[PDB]
């Protein structure tokens, strides 16, 4: 009898998924690390050489966390002393290695506690942020030129984002953008002077006598937001003037009338930059296209080149307005936007004409634009077989839109339905990354003829190991509600028998534009629960979920905590009707937005669920950040949406928790969903005399990802589920 | 057939003990509140009169928290807007009502947010503290005189104690001491300028968007301590034109050489005051006796009147140096101190004589001196029947110490073995308060011939109710360890059957000088556990426990976390050998110091306990406060006792928790034992891969006493214990 996928297998990662992460360094070569060696591969023939021997930094005296080669291949940036911060930010020490001279640069080194560093797109210029100010080095071993002097900890941020811009606007810590050939350096400055601070304790190692109080500018819903300014400096003039002037580009008058955000920066040409602004009420955005004026050294944005993007049914974009992709001459661009039917498709714009032309259409959506050449635009969409949870690469002829070729659909249809791609510098080659429904498969292709060059990684090793294991299966299907298809997936135990009644765990997220039903292959907790514990783990994408049009995504607009919660309850009822579910053993769990929905469901009084687990849940929208929260909920004021803000809390349903078994878990150093949110849920439950289980994770953040805490939490949750389901 | 004492009975206080709290106002009468009416009683006859009508303040507008009648009966201080702070501190609003003119005073009223107020011992002067400064009022309706001007929140405290002095030195918020007839007002001033602050979050009501950060000057072991100064001001010579002059009394040179504390202030006469000072290394204390010099208007303390008190085996006093009891002329005094055998007895001192004479002796201890007349000194001791957990009132003839008479021993030996007493102004009468083993009994007596005048409250109503309940019994006995007897008690289930095996729960505290085995009657969680769940709840007093001499009490000097922990394991080991104990079902629980011991026991690897519960436990002594910790542990420096500080932590024993079920509980707003202590325990358990149960209580402090949290924690612990014992 073959073994099953156990909890230890998951926690110890015994069955390792192999990947193939390469880095294109040109149009035909990429770097790949093999046995601590950095090899350089020739895409066309597959032959390689050692780019950097694994013994090169044997006596560096530090464990290098990452590396970065300058565009011209002349230098390499070594990143060590990695100190993680929020989702994208972190601190680290850096050194530069001269690849030619084979020597490490010892003079004019990058300061310690450098917040961010990036090479120019061409050559080897460097721009870094230290103590919240920007610095530029023209040459690795020469003195830096300071660009800003206003930097101030927790107050003024030059070239780097503050907490909310990093998490909800740019999904990056960096707030600087080199022009194409590196002449100009554009950047944002955030002023958090009046932004309130979230404060919480951090206990650290046992040796610390007094706990530390972490304080970070974080605007909760309705609070004072950071303000922002945008500047551009000509780095080619740094060595000619004592103090290069940073030219400011002000936001349009339509944004200056109230609170707003800078939400996108994209260079079009060497002398043209585009900027998108968004009003605090996120249903109105404006894009300016600004040109450099060589006579005045100023940047002007003609209103005739300004583009407006608004929404009547919801917010703009899936999570933010989409980025433009400019043609080489910078006179036109492509952008994904929802058409009249509510589906996101590619629209082609002339920079000085307000009406665009849609180049794709249908009841499906474009996920992203991956590359643009003079003749073709490549994009990922879920058009194939009408499966919103599948992803494929397409190519569309710019001179004939009716000519669309799917480059991945038929490669291996049974094994591969979820693709991501990585093109070489000029898109001469591309690596396809299939991530499901079968084992991940990595392949290399030539763009000139769209022919497969070779398989990079097929995971044959893992496929071998998994042969001796009773793996669960995955079903992806839909149910029809009110004339609309809603998708769901089920992780089914081995030897699934439709004549039996299995206990069911509903795995939920359900936030706006989420997708929990897809064709991706995962080896996770649910794998163990179905394989070893014979539990069916299901997920459902109801109203509010994405990639299926605005009618579904915008259904929860200004109404979080309603339809997405109700549809989750209805999904369980539907799974009951299927006949293979033990109606007495239905559970539900979720993390983050999922914890909120789980909590809301457990407190609904539906009687459908026996127990539930919420990990780091939101409990009341006024405790979460402004950018994310207000995007869907508007403002928490009586003139706007305060009533629904007050009606959608977990605390107001405390009394109904008397009907279920609940486990509440939260990391004490959660900078994202503050521990405060669970502190208020537990206090509300205590106040109405409701018993429940709880677990705090000291110094863990929203991810509860430290090695030990990760194993501990999944171990704790397993006992709770097994107990609720009366499982040995 | 009849009902048992349920968990609901404990939580809802179904069965209440009646009390009889009286307030002596003279040597012949006392005040007693009945039906919200304050009556005045004549001790000799028991007849009374209404002192103040309950309706008198029917339209007052505010809910009165407490009242305080001036010594002369002319005025009454009304307390309202009560807002609790730490163990003893709180702020409130006050109003004074004239009893003669039957009118509430409206001019020059005490400010709101007053920190402390007190009538002079005679007459009706008032002294109060507000905004950390002292004020005096000669007449209730007249303007007050500012005494101090240095008051500064969290920095300078005049007339009130800072956190550590409140909790560990004076067990009171007040740091004001009126002379016997009200002429002088002595006070202490604390300076916490360099004391680090403990910081933690307070979440408050759901409506608070951002958690508040509470900051409290709190010195952890080894940290910078507050400094102190002592002053005396003449309140009879206050001027409305000039600022009052306070005369400072400096500490002796033997104290000024290093860190020290003021630990006692006791007036001897109208013009003589005594102060005891304690070195930071708490085994050396000094008493100064100071006389007022009418010539210079200064206070002088003759070295010839200095009295040193030291210990070679441990610290000085039970928790601090005992207070002196001066004779009428103030020329001599009585004080409890450890004799050469290490037993605490009464010593008689001459103010200018170095040697004192012990007036009691034996292998038992005097608990406290209660009253002193020219012929007798009255005290409470545990001498009767050699039972350290029993308390009786005795009087000793000052002219012949061989004449000792027990005044409570034989009143009712079966019902009463634990007394407390309250004497009238000149010891003419005394109230005896028996609290066990039977139901509390309150009686009034006259000193001249020790007559038992009358029964004030015998709890006959409760007795009648408890007749219909299957109440548990209590066994108080002892076991021998190395020729030494150590006492224990067991709460035994109704109809106890020695032929059956009962699960056992060890209720532990075990801190230095603690006593958990006594003759006191209690209705608590243990009552329910034994009565309804049939669990034996035992407690044991091992090394380090009090009232049995220093040999036992000082055995843990500089060694906390050792013998007192080993002894609890030894006791349980012995109980597990008894025929009526199920050795497969033995648990342990404790709160505060008891939580620490429970945790150290559980992590000892003894294998005797199946499960355990720790509530707000200390986990590392360096996290607890200086005054308490250093008293027993010395300083945490390599030259002193750092090594034992480092290996007496719970965290270091994490690995040993693998074989036990552990429940860790802590309030997030605990200002005493910071949540930090439990946060470090959970992290250490997570780090070694040990699963456990936890529960935090949002905004609850060390007492977790709010009505809802109290019910919730005991409800939660009950489920844990029953589950551990496989009880329905
Ligand atoms: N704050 C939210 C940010 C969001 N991003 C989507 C886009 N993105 C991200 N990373 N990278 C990108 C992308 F590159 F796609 F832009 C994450 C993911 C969910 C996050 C979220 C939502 C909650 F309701 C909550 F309670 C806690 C929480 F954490
Ligand atoms: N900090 C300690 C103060 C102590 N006092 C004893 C004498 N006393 C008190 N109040 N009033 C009086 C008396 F009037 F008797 F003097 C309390 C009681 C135990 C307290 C304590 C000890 C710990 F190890 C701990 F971890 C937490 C904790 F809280
Ligand atoms: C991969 O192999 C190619 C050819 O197979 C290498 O190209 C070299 O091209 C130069 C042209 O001046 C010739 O002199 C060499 O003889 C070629 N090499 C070989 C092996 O024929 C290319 O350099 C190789 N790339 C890597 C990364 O190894
Ligand atoms: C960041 O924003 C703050 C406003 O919140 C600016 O501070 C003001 O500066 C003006 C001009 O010096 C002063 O008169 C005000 O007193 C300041 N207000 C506050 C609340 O501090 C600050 O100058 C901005 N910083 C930058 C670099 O733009
Ligand atoms: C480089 O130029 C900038 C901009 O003029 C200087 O920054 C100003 O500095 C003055 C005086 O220190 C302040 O009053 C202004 O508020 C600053 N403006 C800005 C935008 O920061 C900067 O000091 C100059 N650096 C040097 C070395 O001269
Ligand atoms: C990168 O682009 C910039 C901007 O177009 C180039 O700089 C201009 O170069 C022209 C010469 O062709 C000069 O007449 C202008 O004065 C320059 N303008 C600015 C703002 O510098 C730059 O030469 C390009 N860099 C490279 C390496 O080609
Ligand atoms: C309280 O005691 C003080 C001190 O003994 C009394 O004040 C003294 O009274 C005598 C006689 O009237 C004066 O000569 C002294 O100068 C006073 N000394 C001081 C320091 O004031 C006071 O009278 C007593 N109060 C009461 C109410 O009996
Ligand atoms: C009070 O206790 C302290 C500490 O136990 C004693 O001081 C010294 O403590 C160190 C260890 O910390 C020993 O090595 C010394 O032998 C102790 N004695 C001296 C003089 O330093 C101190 O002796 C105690 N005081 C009394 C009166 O017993
Ligand atoms: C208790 O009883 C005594 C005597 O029965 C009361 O009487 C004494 O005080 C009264 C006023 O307080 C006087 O009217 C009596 O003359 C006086 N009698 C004696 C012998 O002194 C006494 O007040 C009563 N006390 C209370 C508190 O009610
Ligand atoms: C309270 O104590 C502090 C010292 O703990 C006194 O100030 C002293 O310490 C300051 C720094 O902590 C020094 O800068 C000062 O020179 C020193 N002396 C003075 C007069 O400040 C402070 O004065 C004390 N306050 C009171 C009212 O006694
Ligand atoms: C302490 O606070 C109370 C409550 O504010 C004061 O009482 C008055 O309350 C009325 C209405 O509640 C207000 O109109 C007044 O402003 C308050 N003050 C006065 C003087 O009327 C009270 O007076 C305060 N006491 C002191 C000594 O400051
Ligand atoms: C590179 O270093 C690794 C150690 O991580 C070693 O095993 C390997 O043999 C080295 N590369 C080659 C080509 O030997
Ligand atoms: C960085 O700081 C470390 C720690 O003091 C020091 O050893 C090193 O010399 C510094 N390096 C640079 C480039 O500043
Ligand atoms: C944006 O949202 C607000 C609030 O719902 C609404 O009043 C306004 O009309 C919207 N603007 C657009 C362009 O739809
Ligand atoms: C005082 O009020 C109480 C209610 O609080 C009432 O029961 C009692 O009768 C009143 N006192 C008198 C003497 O009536
Ligand atoms: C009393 O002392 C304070 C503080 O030193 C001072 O401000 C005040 O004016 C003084 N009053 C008189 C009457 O001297
Ligand atoms: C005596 O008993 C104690 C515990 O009561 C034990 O620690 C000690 O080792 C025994 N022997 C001696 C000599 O103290
Ligand atoms: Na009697």
């Amino acid at each position: 009898t073959r073994k099953t996928y156990t909890l230890t297998d998951y926690l110890k990662n015994t069955y390792r998924l192999k990947l193939y992460s390469l880095r294109w360094i040109s149009d035909h070569e990429y770097l790949y690390k093999q046995e601590n060696n950095i090899l350089v591969f020739n895409a066309e023939y597959g032959n390689s050489s050692v780019f950097l021997e694994n013994s090169t930094f044997d006596e560096f005296g530090h464990s290098i966390n990452d590396y970065s080669i300058s565009p011209d291949g002349q230098f390499i940036l070594l990143e060590y002393n990695y100190v993680k911060q929020w989702r994208h930010s972190y601190t680290a020490s850096y050194d530069i290695y001269d690849l030619n001279k084979r020597q490490l640069i010892t003079e004019e080194r990058i300061p310690n506690n450098t917040q961010w560093v990036t090479w120019s797109p061409v050559g080897h210029k460097l721009a870094y942020v230290w103590n919240n100010d920007i610095y530029v080095k023209i040459e690795p071993n020469l003195p830096s030129y300071r660009i800003t002097w206003t930097g101030k900890e927790d107050i003024i941020y030059n070239g780097i984002t503050d907490w909310v811009y990093e998490e909800e606007v740019f999904s990056a810590y960096s707030a600087l953008w080199w022009s194409p050939n590196g002449t100009f350096l554009a950047y944002a400055q955030f002023n958090d002077t009046e932004v309130p601070l979230i404060e919480y304790s951090f206990y650290s190692d046992e040796s610390l006598q007094y706990p530390k109080t972490v304080r970070v500018p974080y605007p909760k819903a309705g609070a004072v937001n950071p303000t922002v300014k945008f500047f551009v400096v000509n780095t080619d003039s740094l060595s000619s003037v004592t103090n290069a002037t940073s030219i400011q580009i002000t936001a349009p008058a339509s944004m200056l009338i109230g609170d707003h955000y800078l939400c996108d920066v994209t260079w079009a040409t060497q002398e043209r930059i585009s900027l998108q602004w968004l009003r605090r009420i996120q249903n109105y955005s404006v894009m300016d296209i600004c040109d450099y004026d060589e006579s005045s050294g100023r940047w002007n944005c003609l209103v005739a080149r300004q583009h407006i993007e608004m929404s009547t049914t919801g917010w703009v974009g899936r999570f933010r307005p989409s980025e433009p992709h400019f043609t080489l001459d910078g006179n036109s661009f492509y952008k994904i936007i929802s058409n009249e039917e509510g589906y996101r498709h590619i629209c082609y714009f002339q920079i000085d004409k307000k009406d665009c032309t849609f180049i794709t259409k249908g009841t499906w959506e474009v996920i992203g634009i991956e590359a643009l050449t003079s003749d073709y635009l490549y994009y990922i969409s879920n058009e194939y077989k009408g499966m919103p949870g599948g992803r494929n690469l397409y190519k569309i002829q710019l001179s004939d839109y009716t000519k669309v070729t799917c480059l991945s659909c038929e490669l291996n249809p049974e094994r591969c339905q979820y693709y991501s791609v990585s093109f070489s510098k000029e898109a001469k080659y591309y690596q396809l990354r299939c991530s499901g429904p079968g084992l991940p498969l990595y392949t290399l292709h030539s763009s000139v003829n769209d022919k497969g060059l070779r398989v990079l990684e097929d995971n044959s090793a893992l496929d071998k190991m998994l042969q001796n294991v009773q793996m669960p299966s995955k079903k992806l299907d839909f149910i029809i509600l009110n004339e609309t298809k809603f998708w769901y997936q089920m992780i089914l135990p081995p030897h699934f028998d439709k004549s039996k009644k299995y206990p069911l765990l509903l795995d939920v997220y359900a936030g706006p534009c989420s997708q929990k039903a897809d064709t991706v292959f995962r080896l996770n907790w649910a794998t163990y629960l179905a394989s070893t514990e014979n539990i069916i783990v299901a997920s459902f994408d109801g109203r509010g979920s994405g990639y299926q049009g605005d009618k579904i995504m915008h259904a929860i607009n200004r109404r979080l905590g309603t339809f997405e919660v109700e549809d989750q309850i209805e999904a369980a009822r539907q799974f009951s009707k299927m006949g293979f579910v033990d109606n007495k053993r239905i559970a539900i769990w979720g993390w983050s937005y999922g914890g909120y929905v789980t909590s809301m469901v457990l407190g609904s009084g539906s009687g459908v669920f026996k127990c539930g687990i919420a990990v780091a849940p939101v409990s009341r929208w006024e405790y979460y950040d402004s950018v994310y929260t207000e995007r869907y909920m508007g403002l928490p004021t009586p003139e706007d949406n305060l009533d629904h803000y007050r009606n959608s809390t977990v605390m107001s349903r405390a009394e109904n928790f008397k009907q279920v078994e609940y486990l509440l878990i939260h990391g004490t150093a959660d900078d994202n969903v503050h521990f405060q949110q669970s502190a208020q849920i537990s206090k509300a439950l205590v106040d109405v005399g409701v018993d429940f289980q709880a677990m705090w994770y000291t110094d863990e953040d929203h991810g509860i990802a430290s090695s030990t805490a990760h194993q501990h939490i999944y171990t704790h949750m397993s006992h709770f589920i097994k107990q609720c389901f009366s499982l040995p």
